[PDB]
């Protein structure tokens, strides 16, 4: 009996770590070291899918003497309004409450077209430089923080200030840097709140200064500000880079997608659900148990941390037949895990899908002859950010 310790080694630059598939053929649920505290490690589609709508698994850690933790880890906790076991119930349905309404019809709508043009945009771009370009920096980079521009309202060369800043504030490897850099988030947040109290626009901060008649603080607004700024577009990057990726390792898929761009949905659907990258550290949604849980044979004990692995879950056979193969042609495919479940399932996962099809409807018919201009070993899944990630994706086309 050797106790398994996360992160996992994993020799390939994606997929899941060859020991936690190696647990989940075992069974859905194991103990775990970790850098930090032991934790229950939950692989199976449907265990993980259950506990996510577990009421009794919550973000907050209700125990006395809370373990210590990054500030990175720290910052994304209070960002997620589970700072406080006590609070996290009415902060929470606040937050949702408050965050659901701005991502209306009316507005996705209004967001596709632009996105629309932009990807047309970036793309021109892209064919009309001369190979190897950076295909992280000049497209998966600019698209998403595009986006968060528009939602903020601001202008799009202020993601030039602010396009580093979720890799910064959650570097798990500097509480320095992480601190300091959240600050700058901060200062931008709340100038960007008094501006738009005096000149507002259709945009979100704008909707919650008018948001009943005006009752949220500032430092209300700008926190839920920050949350959009943070978690808006960095993990959607990472999903343009790692769909870029692994359409290129699928070529009769992408050739599929290059001839029918109606395939564009399902081939976002595909990239979600495979998507993780190196030791897939962020392909787990952290939980603390609230109340006792029973996992087929495992008591979870009140205040044991429990680590729900939705990037095994998503690779996990019981769900997906041949489930770590890319297929485009998934009769009724069951729904990835890769947005959560339950009551924290992500507030922007349908504008991030909308980002990620106008994409993947593009990519490979305007550039069909897209390559990586350097070995694929040589891509550095960065695993000190909370939020991994590629740092340069070279390309030739
Ligand atoms: C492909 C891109 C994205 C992925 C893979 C992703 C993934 C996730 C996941 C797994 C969660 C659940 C966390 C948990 O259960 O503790 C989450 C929550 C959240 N996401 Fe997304 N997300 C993406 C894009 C976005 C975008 C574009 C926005 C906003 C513009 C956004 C805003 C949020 C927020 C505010 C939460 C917190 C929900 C809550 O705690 O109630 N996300 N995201
Ligand atoms: C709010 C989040 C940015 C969304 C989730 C997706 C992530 C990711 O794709 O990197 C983040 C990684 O860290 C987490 O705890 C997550 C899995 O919940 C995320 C928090």
């Amino acid at each position: 009996t050797d106790l398994p310790r996360l992160p996992f080694d994993n020799p390939d630059i994606m997929g899941i770590a060859p020991q936690m598939l190696a647990l989940q053929k075992e069974g859905p649920i194991a103990r775990v070291g970790t850098a930090g505290e032991d934790a229950w490690l939950v692989t199976r589609y449907d265990e993980v899918r259950t506990l996510l709508a577990d009421r009794r698994l919550r973000l907050s850690n209700p125990n006395p003497q809370p373990s210590a933790k990054s500030a990175a880890r720290a910052f994304m906790v209070a960002l997620c309004a589970g700072d406080d076991h006590e609070t996290e119930p009415a902060r929470h349905a606040q937050m949702r409450s408050l965050l659901i309404p701005r991502f209306s019809t009316r507005r996705l709508r209004l967001m596709k077209t632009r996105i629309e043009h932009h990807v047309d945009e970036l793309l021109d771009q892209l064919a009309a430089s001369a190979p190897p370009v950076d295909l992280h920096r000049v497209l998966s980079f600019r698209l998403p923080t595009m986006v968060v521009c528009d939602l903020l309202g601001v202008p799009l060369a202020d993601r030039e200030r602010f396009g580093q800043w979720a890799r910064g504030t959650f570097d798990q490897s500097d509480n320095e840097h992480s601190a300091n850099t959240f600050q700058q988030v901060v200062d931008y947040m709340l100038e960007l709140v008094a501006r738009k109290r005096v000149e507002p626009g259709d945009d979100i901060l704008s909707e919650l200064i008018a948001e009943k008649d005006g009752a949220l603080s500032d430092a209300d607004i700008a926190h839920l500000g920050n949350a959009v700024l943070l978690f808006g577009y960095e993990t959607t990057i990472v999903r343009i880079d790692l769909g870029t990726l692994l359409l290129l390792r699928n070529p009769v898929q992408r050739a599929q997608l290059a001839e029918d761009p109606g395939l564009a949905p399902a081939a976002v659907e595909e990239i979600l659900r495979l998507g993780v990258g190196g030791k897939g550290s962020n392909a787990l949604i952290p939980r603390y148990a609230h109340g006792d849980i029973t996992v087929g044979e495992t008591v979870i004990r009140t205040g044991d941390a429990v680590m729900l692995a939705i990037g095994a879950a998503n690779y996990d056979d019981r769900a997906f037949p041949d489930g770590g193969l890319f297929d485009l042609t998934r009769v009724r495919p069951r729904s990835h895990l890769a947005f959560g479940h339950g009551a924290r399932h992500c507030i922007g996962r349908t504008l991030a899908r909308i980002e990620l099809t106008a994409v993947f409807e593009r990519l490979f018919r305007r550039l069909p002859d897209l390559r990586l201009a350097v070995p694929e070993e040589s891509l550095r899944w960065q695993e000190h950010r909370i939020t991994g990630g590629f740092d340069e994706i070279p390309v030739t086309f």
